[PDB]
């Protein structure tokens, strides 16, 4: 049953990290919601009764300033998820969660997942090994050089955004560019300089969508050696 | 073991951990020192073991089919690994090699995973705090920059401080560790000569700190 919101609710970091035999029995709990532009999801201060992970769309987290300015912390999109730590921790929210675009999203209860993990600890036990093992595999590349231009930054980015491996492809943006900007550390004029140069590699963005033509094309700009010209 | 167990601290296993559970789980520790060039486990041996480096420097390397090592990761002062095949129970699948002398603190897998396995509470609580670190470390991936490899390395060199410090004499682990080429390693270092860092046998001298961040942060 809604298989192929599933299959995309599988690449997210809660479904992951699952052992693969548990994964089904999980999903089936899910609540099914949709949101509007707009929509709140929760609101700070809120009980966390739910892990979330985004099937459609771009949902943004953000925390009220004293001052009273909404001060945005993360944006995330489908395949994504978000709120495990606050959920297990049954802590107050301490952002706020709003659909920047129409949604859709998969909430997996709280008390579904705890339970589950306060029968069987074994369970808890082998999350946490693959958990540990992602961390230091996260610390790994970390360390790593880095030699990336900006417009390949955005390039990967929309790369990672992409299903296929080939062929062409679009991915639905908000409006609002500084969203992605944000996600990735640029100066809003970087990502439009990045984006300008992605013409080059068969990227066109617009108000509500990124078109790239050729996903080849484009992970040979990502791959290219950043110190050349590239084509 | 007081500034021993304060470098076990900034380990992932010990972060991880909430800090009710630190003081008695570092009370267990299995305390271990070793020469250059000993070992401290082998590939497909029992994990009796999740193991926190104190001093020196260790290399976990995996045999080839054509019985080469390859070198899989280099460790150092207050750094974990073996954690995931020690709650898994699974043959180790590397090989792990003191390469300068080393100081070790090992955790007995049984006292780890039993405390898992008596009190879940404990466990949903370190994974809630691994799955905050691991957002943070995509976060941090995603608005990761292009630096210099010169930069890398003062980088790479700061962190290892709290002016020396001790690494390996085979140039190769920390080149690996960073993902450069042996020569770019080179020419990053030759460089760094401008910012206070010199070579000396196999420790590096930094004659200030905040020059070397200077240099890094450009």
């Amino acid at each position: 049953a809604h298989e192929a919101q599933k299959a995309i609710a599988r690449n997210s970091l809660l479904i992951r990290s699952l052992p693969e035999q548990h994964v089904d029995a999980l999903l089936s709990q899910a609540v099914w919601r949709s949101y509007d532009r707009g929509e709140t999801l929760f609101l700070q201060e809120e009980k966390a009764q739910a892990i979330h992970v985004v099937i459609d769309g771009w949902v943004k987290l953000f925390r009220m300033t004293p001052t009273g300015s909404e001060a945005v912390v993360s944006v995330f999109t489908r395949g994504e998820s978000f709120g495990e730590a606050v959920a297990l921790r049954n802590t107050p929210y301490p952002v706020s969660a709003e659909a920047v675009t129409p949604c859709e999203v998969m909430h997996i209860p709280s008390p579904v997942f705890v339970s589950l993990m306060r029968r069987d600890p074994e369970i808890c036990i082998s999350i946490l090994a693959t958990t540990f093992g992602h961390l230091h595999s996260l610390v790994a590349q970390l360390e790593q050089l880095k030699a990336q231009t900006g417009a390949q930054r955005v390039a990967e980015f929309l790369l990672e955004l992409c299903d296929c491996d080939t062929g062409a492809c679009e991915v639905t943006l908000p409006y609002d560019k500084m969203l992605i900007a944000g996600r990735l550390g640029m100066k809003p004029e970087s990502l439009s300089r990045a984006f300008s140069r992605l013409k080059a590699a068969g990227v066109t963005v617009k108000r509500n969508h990124a078109e790239i033509e050729d996903i080849a094309l484009l992970r040979d700009y990502a791959e290219s050696d950043p110190a050349d010209s590239w084509s």
